[PDB]
DNA sequence: TCAAAACGTCGTGA
DNA sequence: GACAGTTTGG
DNA sequence: CCAAACTGTCTCAC
DNA sequence: GACGTTTTGA
Protein backbone atom coordinates (compact mmCIF):
# COMPACT_ATOMS: atom_id res chain seq x y z
CA UNK A 1 0.00 0.00 0.00
CA UNK A 2 2.01 2.58 -1.34
CA UNK A 3 2.82 5.82 0.30
CA UNK A 4 2.68 9.27 -1.43
CA UNK A 5 4.78 12.36 -0.88
CA UNK A 6 2.55 15.14 0.01
CA UNK A 7 4.43 17.68 -2.70
CA UNK A 8 3.10 14.97 -5.37
CA UNK A 9 -0.33 14.70 -3.44
CA UNK A 10 -0.96 18.71 -3.08
CA UNK A 11 0.05 19.28 -7.00
CA UNK A 12 -2.13 16.29 -8.05
CA UNK A 13 -5.15 17.37 -6.58
CA UNK A 14 -5.39 20.84 -8.20
CA UNK A 15 -4.43 19.52 -11.66
CA UNK A 16 -7.31 16.83 -10.92
CA UNK A 17 -9.70 19.39 -9.60
CA UNK A 18 -9.15 21.38 -12.88
CA UNK A 19 -8.70 18.52 -15.69
CA UNK A 20 -9.42 14.91 -13.84
CA UNK A 21 -12.81 13.08 -13.32
CA UNK A 22 -14.16 11.34 -10.21
CA UNK A 23 -16.48 8.75 -11.46
CA UNK A 24 -19.05 6.62 -10.33
CA UNK A 25 -21.15 4.40 -12.79
CA UNK A 26 -24.01 1.90 -13.29
CA UNK A 27 -23.87 -0.42 -16.02
CA UNK A 28 -26.40 -2.35 -17.52
CA UNK A 29 -24.75 -5.57 -17.75
CA UNK A 30 -27.30 -9.60 -17.79
CA UNK A 31 -24.17 -11.38 -16.64
CA UNK A 32 -24.68 -9.27 -13.24
CA UNK A 33 -26.56 -10.87 -10.38
CA UNK A 34 -28.71 -7.22 -10.16
CA UNK A 35 -28.27 -7.37 -13.46
CA UNK A 36 -26.06 -3.64 -13.37
CA UNK A 37 -22.48 -3.20 -12.57
CA UNK A 38 -21.05 -0.82 -10.50
CA UNK A 39 -18.12 0.79 -11.79
CA UNK A 40 -15.60 3.45 -10.32
CA UNK A 41 -13.19 5.36 -11.96
CA UNK A 42 -10.50 7.99 -11.81
CA UNK A 43 -9.25 9.88 -14.48
CA UNK A 44 -6.74 12.84 -15.62
CA UNK A 45 -7.78 13.65 -19.45
CA UNK A 46 -4.92 15.25 -21.37
CA UNK A 47 -4.35 16.44 -25.17
CA UNK A 48 -2.27 13.31 -26.76
CA UNK A 49 0.89 15.50 -27.15
CA UNK A 50 0.83 16.14 -23.48
CA UNK A 51 0.94 12.15 -23.19
CA UNK A 52 3.96 12.20 -21.25
CA UNK A 53 2.50 13.91 -18.32
CA UNK A 54 -0.15 11.30 -18.62
CA UNK A 55 2.59 8.29 -18.45
CA UNK A 56 4.53 10.20 -15.63
CA UNK A 57 1.56 9.41 -13.92
CA UNK A 58 1.41 6.23 -13.96
CA UNK A 59 4.85 5.90 -13.53
CA UNK A 60 4.48 7.80 -9.72
CA UNK A 61 1.04 6.53 -8.68
CA UNK A 62 2.69 3.11 -9.62
CA UNK A 63 -0.63 1.69 -11.33
CA UNK A 64 -3.40 2.24 -13.54
CA UNK A 65 -2.96 2.88 -17.40
CA UNK A 66 -3.16 5.58 -20.11
CA UNK A 67 -5.53 5.02 -22.90
CA UNK A 68 -5.70 6.93 -26.09
CA UNK A 69 -8.46 8.30 -27.98
CA UNK A 70 -7.31 10.81 -30.87
CA UNK A 71 -6.19 14.06 -30.09
CA UNK A 72 -6.97 12.95 -26.56
CA UNK A 73 -5.68 10.75 -23.71
CA UNK A 74 -6.49 9.87 -20.36
CA UNK A 75 -4.75 8.39 -16.96
CA UNK A 76 -7.58 5.82 -15.40
CA UNK A 77 -7.34 4.04 -12.67
CA UNK A 78 -9.85 1.55 -11.64
CA UNK A 79 -8.46 -1.40 -9.72
CA UNK A 80 -10.39 -1.19 -6.20
CA UNK A 81 -7.82 -1.27 -3.84
CA UNK A 82 -5.30 0.97 -5.41
CA UNK A 83 -7.82 3.53 -6.09
CA UNK A 84 -8.97 3.52 -2.28
CA UNK A 85 -5.33 3.83 -1.58
CA UNK A 86 -4.73 6.79 -3.78
CA UNK A 87 -7.94 8.87 -2.88
CA UNK A 88 -7.89 8.56 0.48
CA UNK A 89 -4.57 9.94 0.45
CA UNK A 90 -5.54 12.89 -2.29
CA UNK A 91 -8.92 13.38 -0.86
CA UNK A 92 -7.91 15.56 1.63
CA UNK A 93 -6.22 18.23 -0.56
CA UNK A 94 -9.48 18.11 -3.00
CA UNK A 95 -11.38 21.73 -2.84
CA UNK A 96 -13.66 20.69 -5.86
CA UNK A 97 -14.04 16.86 -6.53
CA UNK A 98 -13.15 16.38 -2.44
CA UNK A 99 -17.25 15.12 -2.17
CA UNK A 100 -17.01 13.09 -5.16
CA UNK A 101 -14.01 11.46 -3.80
CA UNK A 102 -14.76 10.84 -0.57
CA UNK A 103 -18.56 9.09 -1.80
CA UNK A 104 -16.43 6.62 -3.61
CA UNK A 105 -14.63 5.42 -1.10
CA UNK A 106 -17.28 4.93 0.50
CA UNK A 107 -18.75 3.20 -2.27
CA UNK A 108 -15.95 0.62 -1.95
CA UNK A 109 -15.70 0.32 1.51
CA UNK A 110 -19.40 -0.96 1.31
CA UNK A 111 -19.25 -2.89 -2.16
CA UNK A 112 -19.29 -6.40 -0.65
CA UNK A 113 -22.35 -5.60 1.43
CA UNK A 114 -24.45 -4.31 -1.27
CA UNK A 115 -24.07 -7.55 -3.13
CA UNK A 116 -26.82 -9.38 -0.93
CA UNK A 117 -29.49 -7.25 -1.11
CA UNK A 118 -31.37 -5.58 -3.39
CA UNK A 119 -31.89 -2.84 -0.69
CA UNK A 120 -28.42 -2.31 -0.29
CA UNK A 121 -27.55 -2.89 -3.94
CA UNK A 122 -29.91 0.16 -4.03
CA UNK A 123 -28.52 2.51 -0.99
CA UNK A 124 -24.83 2.56 -2.87
CA UNK A 125 -26.77 3.21 -6.16
CA UNK A 126 -27.99 6.10 -4.48
CA UNK A 127 -24.23 7.54 -3.37
CA UNK A 128 -23.72 7.12 -7.25
CA UNK A 129 -26.35 9.66 -8.39
CA UNK A 130 -24.66 11.87 -5.67
CA UNK A 131 -21.41 11.69 -7.23
CA UNK A 132 -23.35 12.76 -10.52
CA UNK A 133 -25.20 15.82 -8.89
CA UNK A 134 -21.54 17.15 -7.88
CA UNK A 135 -20.28 16.42 -11.46
CA UNK A 136 -21.07 18.23 -14.26
CA UNK A 137 -22.99 15.34 -16.36
CA UNK A 138 -25.04 15.74 -19.03
CA UNK A 139 -24.88 12.66 -20.66
CA UNK A 140 -26.06 10.13 -17.70
CA UNK A 141 -28.55 7.46 -18.56
CA UNK A 142 -28.61 5.06 -16.24
CA UNK A 143 -29.24 5.95 -12.35
CA UNK A 144 -30.66 4.32 -9.14
CA UNK A 145 -34.34 4.53 -10.34
CA UNK A 146 -33.18 2.88 -13.47
CA UNK A 147 -32.33 -0.37 -10.88
CA UNK A 148 -35.06 0.14 -8.80
CA UNK A 149 -37.19 -0.45 -11.74
CA UNK A 150 -35.21 -3.39 -12.91
CA UNK A 151 -35.17 -4.89 -9.25
CA UNK A 152 -39.30 -5.26 -9.09
CA UNK B 1 5.82 42.59 -1.64
CA UNK B 2 3.68 39.29 -0.45
CA UNK B 3 5.32 36.07 0.34
CA UNK B 4 2.91 33.14 -0.72
CA UNK B 5 2.59 29.63 1.25
CA UNK B 6 4.12 27.11 -0.32
CA UNK B 7 1.33 24.66 0.09
CA UNK B 8 -1.14 27.33 -1.39
CA UNK B 9 1.46 27.58 -4.65
CA UNK B 10 1.66 23.93 -4.87
CA UNK B 11 -2.16 23.48 -5.49
CA UNK B 12 -2.12 26.14 -7.39
CA UNK B 13 0.33 25.90 -9.86
CA UNK B 14 -1.43 21.77 -10.47
CA UNK B 15 -4.42 23.53 -10.67
CA UNK B 16 -3.21 26.72 -13.23
CA UNK B 17 -1.57 23.82 -15.39
CA UNK B 18 -5.18 22.32 -15.40
CA UNK B 19 -7.23 25.03 -15.85
CA UNK B 20 -4.91 28.16 -16.18
CA UNK B 21 -3.73 30.31 -19.14
CA UNK B 22 -0.53 31.95 -19.12
CA UNK B 23 -1.12 34.71 -21.83
CA UNK B 24 0.93 37.36 -23.74
CA UNK B 25 -0.95 39.43 -26.08
CA UNK B 26 -0.09 42.52 -28.62
CA UNK B 27 -3.09 44.76 -28.89
CA UNK B 28 -2.99 47.06 -31.66
CA UNK B 29 -4.06 50.38 -30.16
CA UNK B 30 -3.24 53.74 -32.14
CA UNK B 31 -2.53 55.87 -28.99
CA UNK B 32 1.02 53.71 -28.40
CA UNK B 33 4.30 55.01 -29.99
CA UNK B 34 4.44 52.01 -31.28
CA UNK B 35 1.16 51.65 -31.95
CA UNK B 36 0.66 48.32 -29.99
CA UNK B 37 0.05 47.88 -26.40
CA UNK B 38 1.87 44.70 -24.39
CA UNK B 39 -0.42 42.91 -22.58
CA UNK B 40 0.36 40.06 -19.54
CA UNK B 41 -2.71 38.06 -18.16
CA UNK B 42 -2.41 35.12 -15.86
CA UNK B 43 -6.25 33.78 -15.77
CA UNK B 44 -7.88 30.87 -14.46
CA UNK B 45 -11.70 29.55 -15.77
CA UNK B 46 -14.11 28.34 -13.87
CA UNK B 47 -17.76 27.47 -14.23
CA UNK B 48 -19.35 30.85 -12.73
CA UNK B 49 -21.49 27.87 -10.17
CA UNK B 50 -18.04 27.65 -8.81
CA UNK B 51 -16.87 30.82 -8.67
CA UNK B 52 -16.61 30.59 -5.23
CA UNK B 53 -13.39 29.33 -5.82
CA UNK B 54 -12.21 31.78 -7.99
CA UNK B 55 -13.27 34.49 -5.18
CA UNK B 56 -11.13 33.04 -2.62
CA UNK B 57 -7.92 33.55 -5.51
CA UNK B 58 -8.72 37.18 -4.96
CA UNK B 59 -8.36 37.25 -1.20
CA UNK B 60 -5.71 34.14 -1.09
CA UNK B 61 -3.38 36.35 -3.90
CA UNK B 62 -4.39 40.00 -2.40
CA UNK B 63 -4.89 41.02 -5.83
CA UNK B 64 -7.03 40.81 -8.92
CA UNK B 65 -10.31 40.32 -9.85
CA UNK B 66 -13.00 37.87 -11.17
CA UNK B 67 -14.83 38.72 -14.58
CA UNK B 68 -18.34 36.99 -15.66
CA UNK B 69 -18.61 35.83 -19.14
CA UNK B 70 -21.81 33.97 -19.67
CA UNK B 71 -21.69 30.71 -17.83
CA UNK B 72 -18.35 31.00 -17.09
CA UNK B 73 -16.20 33.03 -15.00
CA UNK B 74 -12.58 34.00 -14.92
CA UNK B 75 -9.74 34.71 -12.20
CA UNK B 76 -7.78 37.85 -13.64
CA UNK B 77 -4.78 39.27 -12.52
CA UNK B 78 -3.01 41.49 -15.62
CA UNK B 79 -1.08 44.16 -12.74
CA UNK B 80 2.34 43.84 -13.73
CA UNK B 81 4.41 44.22 -10.17
CA UNK B 82 1.91 42.01 -8.72
CA UNK B 83 1.71 39.32 -11.37
CA UNK B 84 5.86 39.25 -11.72
CA UNK B 85 6.13 38.58 -7.58
CA UNK B 86 3.51 36.22 -7.83
CA UNK B 87 4.23 34.07 -11.24
CA UNK B 88 8.20 34.08 -9.69
CA UNK B 89 6.69 32.18 -6.44
CA UNK B 90 4.20 30.07 -8.90
CA UNK B 91 6.68 29.18 -11.07
CA UNK B 92 9.04 26.63 -10.29
CA UNK B 93 5.88 24.13 -9.33
CA UNK B 94 4.48 24.84 -12.89
CA UNK B 95 4.77 21.38 -14.74
CA UNK B 96 2.83 22.05 -18.15
CA UNK B 97 3.27 26.09 -17.99
CA UNK B 98 6.42 26.81 -16.78
CA UNK B 99 8.32 28.11 -19.83
CA UNK B 100 4.94 30.81 -20.43
CA UNK B 101 5.44 31.94 -16.88
CA UNK B 102 9.09 32.62 -17.32
CA UNK B 103 8.66 34.21 -20.94
CA UNK B 104 6.30 36.20 -18.84
CA UNK B 105 8.74 37.19 -16.27
CA UNK B 106 11.35 38.46 -18.69
CA UNK B 107 8.58 40.27 -20.96
CA UNK B 108 7.79 42.30 -17.44
CA UNK B 109 11.29 43.23 -16.83
CA UNK B 110 12.26 43.92 -20.25
CA UNK B 111 9.12 46.23 -20.90
CA UNK B 112 10.70 49.61 -19.87
CA UNK B 113 13.68 48.82 -22.04
CA UNK B 114 10.84 47.97 -24.96
CA UNK B 115 9.48 51.10 -24.75
CA UNK B 116 12.46 52.69 -25.87
CA UNK B 117 13.63 51.08 -29.06
CA UNK B 118 11.26 49.39 -31.89
CA UNK B 119 14.38 47.29 -31.74
CA UNK B 120 13.97 46.20 -28.63
CA UNK B 121 10.41 46.37 -28.57
CA UNK B 122 9.84 43.76 -31.67
CA UNK B 123 12.30 41.65 -29.59
CA UNK B 124 10.15 41.54 -26.95
CA UNK B 125 7.40 41.05 -29.49
CA UNK B 126 8.95 37.49 -30.00
CA UNK B 127 8.76 36.59 -27.12
CA UNK B 128 5.35 36.56 -26.86
CA UNK B 129 5.50 34.89 -29.99
CA UNK B 130 7.23 32.06 -28.02
CA UNK B 131 4.31 31.95 -25.47
CA UNK B 132 1.41 31.98 -27.95
CA UNK B 133 3.47 29.03 -29.50
CA UNK B 134 3.56 27.02 -26.31
CA UNK B 135 -0.34 27.71 -25.13
CA UNK B 136 -2.72 25.30 -26.97
CA UNK B 137 -3.19 28.77 -29.73
CA UNK B 138 -6.10 29.12 -32.24
CA UNK B 139 -7.92 32.38 -32.65
CA UNK B 140 -4.10 34.41 -32.38
CA UNK B 141 -4.24 37.49 -35.06
CA UNK B 142 -1.66 39.93 -34.05
CA UNK B 143 2.02 38.51 -34.16
CA UNK B 144 6.09 39.72 -33.86
CA UNK B 145 5.89 40.02 -37.47
CA UNK B 146 2.57 41.80 -37.60
CA UNK B 147 4.13 44.71 -35.27
CA UNK B 148 7.35 44.76 -37.59
CA UNK B 149 4.94 45.35 -40.76
CA UNK B 150 3.52 48.59 -38.80
CA UNK B 151 6.89 50.12 -37.94
CA UNK B 152 7.92 50.35 -41.47
C1' DT C 1 0.94 57.87 -24.45
C1' DC C 2 0.61 54.59 -21.29
C1' DA C 3 -1.33 50.35 -17.71
C1' DA C 4 -5.38 48.23 -16.68
C1' DA C 5 -10.13 47.19 -17.09
C1' DA C 6 -13.92 46.03 -19.83
C1' DC C 7 -16.10 43.48 -23.05
C1' DG C 8 -16.45 39.62 -26.68
C1' DT C 9 -15.84 34.71 -28.96
C1' DC C 10 -13.38 30.78 -31.63
C1' DG C 11 -11.94 25.92 -31.54
C1' DT C 12 -11.19 22.73 -28.79
C1' DG C 13 -9.36 19.65 -24.66
C1' DA C 14 -11.37 18.29 -21.53
C1' DG D 1 -14.93 15.99 -18.22
C1' DA D 2 -18.25 12.45 -17.81
C1' DC D 3 -20.44 9.30 -19.36
C1' DA D 4 -22.00 5.05 -22.77
C1' DG D 5 -21.92 0.18 -24.40
C1' DT D 6 -19.11 -4.16 -24.83
C1' DT D 7 -15.66 -7.79 -24.05
C1' DT D 8 -12.60 -10.72 -21.20
C1' DG D 9 -11.31 -14.43 -18.34
C1' DG D 10 -11.04 -16.63 -13.79
C1' DC E 1 -21.04 -13.67 -11.57
C1' DC E 2 -17.62 -10.53 -11.14
C1' DA E 3 -13.48 -6.87 -11.52
C1' DA E 4 -11.25 -4.75 -14.88
C1' DA E 5 -10.29 -3.74 -19.32
C1' DC E 6 -11.54 -2.15 -23.86
C1' DT E 7 -13.75 1.07 -26.95
C1' DG E 8 -16.66 5.13 -28.32
C1' DT E 9 -18.92 9.90 -27.92
C1' DC E 10 -21.92 14.15 -26.20
C1' DT E 11 -21.78 18.79 -24.57
C1' DC E 12 -19.69 21.67 -23.02
C1' DA E 13 -16.04 24.45 -19.59
C1' DC E 14 -12.37 25.72 -20.47
C1' DG F 1 -8.13 28.05 -22.62
C1' DA F 2 -6.50 31.67 -25.34
C1' DC F 3 -7.07 34.80 -27.79
C1' DG F 4 -9.75 39.26 -30.00
C1' DT F 5 -11.30 44.72 -29.79
C1' DT F 6 -12.43 48.78 -27.31
C1' DT F 7 -12.73 51.98 -23.36
C1' DT F 8 -11.12 54.01 -19.03
C1' DG F 9 -8.48 56.97 -16.33
C1' DA F 10 -3.57 59.33 -14.42
MG1 LIG G 1 -11.96 22.02 -15.13
MG1 LIG H 1 -9.99 21.95 -18.42
MG1 LIG I 1 -6.22 21.68 -19.34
Amino acid sequence: NTKYNKEFLLYLAGFVDGDGSIIAQIKPNQSYKFKHQLSLTFQVTQKTQRRWFLDKLVDEIGVGYVRDRGSVSDYILSEIKPLHNFLTQLQPFLKLKQKQANLVLKIIEQLPSAKESPDKFLEVCTWVDQIAALNDSKTRKTTSETVRAVLD
